[PDB]
């Protein structure tokens, strides 16, 4: 339908895959903070300066079901540059982006990512666990055999804190990086000291 956009926002040229392959990890409210995580991410998207070409793959189950109904009056199926998508496929290369240029990100990962580039698919995990699960993705991605990478965010991070971000928080840090390119005022802008 009609959305709230950010007229003056432009397109970041980076892809942003929600793995949402996790539905039977999780409890009834843990499936509805996720529906919530994604609905979020959308408002992030069309609020941001720059935006990505965001999917949320597989959507099935629970979380599918939770948007069939409860958020069904969203439109979800009409979302601006916010795509559903029934299985993983993409997340192995597909006719936009090939598998060379794709990174599931992790915080289980020595690697840090420097930049986000135009071209590339980054995937984040579509989970709300509280890190329950150790070292899933990282674990997952392995087997996908996708390289992995964590945000380089540790430095802006205080022991007591919280450095296994929210789905929505990782997208909103990604969203504002574009802004200028520095990730200490993405993180800053994101989760305030
Ligand atoms: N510091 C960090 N670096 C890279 N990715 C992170 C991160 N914090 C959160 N994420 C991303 O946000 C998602 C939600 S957190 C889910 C944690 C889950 N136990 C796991 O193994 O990943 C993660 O799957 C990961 O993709």
């Amino acid at each position: 339908h009609m959305p709230r956009i950010n007229v003056n926002q432009t397109d970041s040229g980076i892809e942003i895959i929600l793995d949402c392959s996790f539905d039977e990890l999780m409890n009834d409210k843990e499936i509805v903070s996720l529906s919530n995580q994604v609905t979020r991410a959308y408002s992030a998207n069309r609020r941001a300066n720059h935006f990505a070409e965001i999917k949320v793959a597989p959507f099935d189950k629970r979380l599918k079901q939770r948007f069939e109904t409860t958020l069904k009056n969203t439109n979800y199926e009409n979302w601006n540059h916010f795509k559903f998508l029934p299985d993983d496929k993409i997340m192995f290369g597909d006719e936009h982006i090939s598998k060379d240029k794709i990174v599931y990100l992790t915080a289980d990962t020595e690697e840090k990512l420097e930049k986000l580039e135009p071209g590339m698919r980054y995937i984040v995990g579509g989970i709300v666990d509280k890190n329950r699960y150790k070292e899933l993705c990282l674990k997952k991605a392995q087997k996908m055999g996708i390289p992995t990478r964590r945000l380089p965010i540790d430095e802006y991070i205080n022991l007591e804190g919280r450095r296994v971000l929210t789905t929505t928080h990782v997208v909103q840090l990604m969203l504002k990086y574009f802004d200028d390119h520095n990730w200490k005022n993405a993180f800053e802008s994101v989760l305030p000291p």
